[PDB]
């Protein structure tokens, strides 16, 4: 396999994250043949920490994926630490010191990455330093992967890109959603764009609505902190729903690279439907769950640090619409939630019933291609055929498929995934600022009508699927939703 | 469920395929309630037995579907019995009596139907006796169902249809062929026009190929007498691969009544393509088989009673093409054999290969739609997804869809289903003059090059799928066979 030559930074080097998940992706890509000779990594943080004792945590949090003591040990001596403050500007240029000395040790020619793995209201400050302290590489690539939240509104986000923008382009900014990172997420487009029969049919004349869900069995749990502020809406929709919506219905991309498929994206995004008032009323509903069926299943109110007055909303459904030829009259269901029936993240597409008419009892009925991305990766096509009866007549029959374990062995963390893109320099399974701006508008229009009171508030029962009025929704359209539960 | 008044006679009615087959089947439709009090069947065969007699022949042929002995025995209670010699006219008035009889004692109005189970040289004579000795109703039906074959050459089955028109509408002829009335064989006009992503790629544009497969592991067996004559053409060809073929091919038609299907399916049988010596040479494949791969697999002329000189095909491999708009250069493979792989009844459609550019190593394969028959129902779709690769590629994968044990308990036996068809007068599920007429056309063609020995004669080892030739027939279209064993 080809060697990648890079020099990685991280940032919050002794987070939670870091050391969960970070180190033993890059690993990983070690233990591939990805990473050779010319790569380093640099972790700082506050702690003051010398290189062994850095060596010894990144030696603890690789453990697990030992089998070769003397790979672990031939990965661990890349990597080197220096303690810093991410708010004190003369503190940079002892990383960058830090940083020149790695490369030398190691002859890597540029080609820098910086990870943030530290608190969203470090972001800018930084980016910002990272320029004016001279810490990005004049030689090959400089790369940020930013972690989430990117902003919490438009001009938060506005604010933060326009910081960023100091010192990177667009097309150098990562942000990170673990989501698009998915295996099965990333069938979508192979299914579609490489199957003509699919292809052709992908769009108005064939597909009837299309289906999200991102449902979730579990409560707010012990992050009512920051999940009273954010909701259904900031914590599943505008992030991870409304990227997967992008795959969904962007236009076919001249080629397959990831400047063609952003720009396809893009068309998409741009004849999204901004709401008003009274068509946030129209087309969404907010809920909060309400008791379940034994004792433990308690209400949203009820649960700790949850402030008795709280109209946040642990359940969003709405419809999207897309001013676009292939979409006209074709609307977007999508639907995330706690407390619902069942912990689940998949993609139906209903297709228009067919005119032809047998004369049997019972007429063709919609065929649904359904794409289950968790808890487990599966593709299912319920087609219309004859059924088992003397006089001819349908039924629906489903034909499906579901990941081996081979399968499942061989696929790549969603973070090694991630940090793989970045130091290959490829953009297609990351937002770009266009396709965030635009999520951000439109969420925000609901999110005024909300704290505005100007929506109803709605309830539903724990281990549901939600409050009738996610059925309604549809129901004005002549659809339903396929998931049942 | 509606009541069937019906009155059937069945010439041959001592014979194997009574007790084994017919008989059973009607006592079927008794027990589902479409036969209950107005109803009667006679029997009828040289061998001199009375109603008693015959009565208990149908009791031992019954025995091991009764559950309820009442039931058993009140349905036995429809049935009666008269010798009578098919060649002699005179004898004819004495069936005729029994019929009378028959419908008096349980008040039939007309509703006939006459079920040769003879020999084939009787054919034409029973047809024109029952009409000129007066055994036809003058109230409501007349229809006749004849068994294989419809002839052996257009020639005789001109002849034949020709006797038959003597008393018979072709509308009210019910030509069996098992294989048509085989329950998968039903499901694919429901999954074309059931479907509208396949109805609209049921064409050349979506379309490279469709293939048909009979295959089978038995040899000739005992049969060698009837064979050596018919081969694979006649015996596998000529009657269910082409009426199988005649599903495929069809137009769409203006509804799905039986007259529409007919004029539909004619549509494609009257643009078939008829070959002259040339083109046979060029397009088919005959052959025979040689040893296997142990002792018991014995070549086909070291079979018992078989002519050291014979040159009879025991498989067939060749390339249908239909001049219609839907079918401009879109070849239809078929073959049949014995001494092959394995035994399998299926329809392989292969779709062209998209041509989106992913860049990748690996591009998008033909996407193949097939249909298992037999030995157990199945559908299963291979289309192109994306593997599990840290690159992106390419990769098919399969969905299927197997019948449930619940579905072939309810599943009707051929047999059950082409009676209970021919009682409602549907013709959907057979073959009617124009698509025979034209498969013996065709078949004819063949045959004359091959008993002129003006086509080379293949071998092919017991236990593979064919000869080499097989595969060289459709290498020169740049195509290949779908299931390889
Ligand atoms: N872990 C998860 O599952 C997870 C999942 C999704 C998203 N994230 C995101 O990842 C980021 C951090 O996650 P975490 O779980 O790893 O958190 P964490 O345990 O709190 O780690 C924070 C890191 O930042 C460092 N730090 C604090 N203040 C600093 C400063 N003033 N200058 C320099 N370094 C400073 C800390 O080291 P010192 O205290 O020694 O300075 C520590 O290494 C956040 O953006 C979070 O939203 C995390
Ligand atoms: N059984 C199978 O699995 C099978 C499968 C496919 C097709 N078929 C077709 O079904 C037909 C017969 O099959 P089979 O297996 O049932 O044969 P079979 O046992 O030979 O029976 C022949 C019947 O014809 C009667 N018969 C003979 N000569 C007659 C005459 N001169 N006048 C009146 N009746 C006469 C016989 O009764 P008498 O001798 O007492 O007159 C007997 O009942 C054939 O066309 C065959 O191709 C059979």
């Amino acid at each position: 396999v080809s060697e990648i030559k890079t020099l990685v930074t991280f940032f919050g080097g002794t987070g939670d994250l870091a050391k969960r998940k970070l180190y033993p992706s890059v690993f990983n890509l070690y233990k591939k043949g990805y990473l050779q000779k010319h790569f380093a990594i640099v972790g700082t943080a506050r702690q003051a920490l010398n290189d062994d004792e850095f060596k010894q945590l990144v030696r603890d949090s690789i453990k697990d994926f030992t089998d070769d003591q003397a790979q672990a040990e031939a990965f661990i001596e890349h990597f080197s630490y220096r303690a810093h403050d991410v708010t004190d500007a003369a503190s940079y240029a002892v990383l960058k010191e830090a940083i020149e000395e790695a490369a030398d040790k190691f002859d890597i020619d540029g080609n820098r990455i910086f990870y943030m793995s530290v608190a969203p209201r470090f972001f800018g400050t930084i980016a910002k330093y990272l320029k004016s302290e001279g810490l990005l590489a004049d030689t090959g690539y400089n790369r940020l992967m930013i972690e989430k939240p990117f902003g919490t509104s438009y001009d938060t986000a506005a604010e933060l890109q326009n910081d960023l923008e100091n010192a990177f382009d667009d097309n150098q900014l990562f942000r990170i959603d673990h989501y698009l990172g998915k295996e099965m997420v990333q069938n979508i487009a192979a299914l579609r764009f490489g199957n003509p029969i699919f292809d052709a049919a992908w769009n108005k004349d064939y597909i009837k609505n299309v289906q999200v869900t991102l449902s979730e069995v579990l409560g707010v749990e012990e992050r009512a902190g920051y999940y009273d502020t954010a909701g259904a809406l900031l914590d599943m929709i505008q992030n991870h729903t409304m990227q997967i919506v992008g795959w969904l219905a962007m236009e076919k991309p001249e080629s397959f690279t990831d400047k063609d498929i952003r720009a396809a994206k893009n068309a998409a995004f741009n004849a999204l439907k901004i709401y008003d008032e009274a068509e946030v009323n129209k087309y969404f509903v907010r809920a909060q769950y309400g008791a379940g069926d034994s004792a433990d299943f308690k209400p949203y109110l009820e649960e700790l640090d949850v402030p008795a007055d709280s109209k946040n909303n642990t359940f969003i459904a709405g419809e999207l619409q897309f001013d676009l030829p292939r979409w006209e009259g074709v609307p977007f269901y999508v639907r995330s939630g706690k407390r619902l029936a069942a912990k689940q993240t998949r993609v139906d597409i209903v297709f228009k019933a067919g005119t032809f008419n047998f004369g049997s009892e019972q007429e063709a009925c919609e065929a649904v291609l359904s794409i289950i991305i968790d808890p487990k990766g599966a593709i299912e096509l319920k087609l219309n055929a004859k059924s088992v009866e003397d006089a001819f007549n349908t039924r629906t029959i489903d034909l499906g498929w579901t990941v081996s374990d081979e399968d499942k062995k061989n696929t790549p963390e969603p973070y090694e995934r991630m940090i793989h893109d970045t130091m290959n320099g490829d953009g297609s399974n990351f937002a770009d600022w266009n396709g965030v701006s635009i999520a951000w508008k439109f969420v925000d229009a609901i999110s005024a009508v909300y704290t505005a009171d100007k929506a109803p508030l709605e309830t539903y029962k724990s281990g549901s699927m939600g409050p009738e009025a996610s059925d309604k929704l549809l129901a004005a359209n002549g659809d339903a939703w396929v998931f049942k539960g």
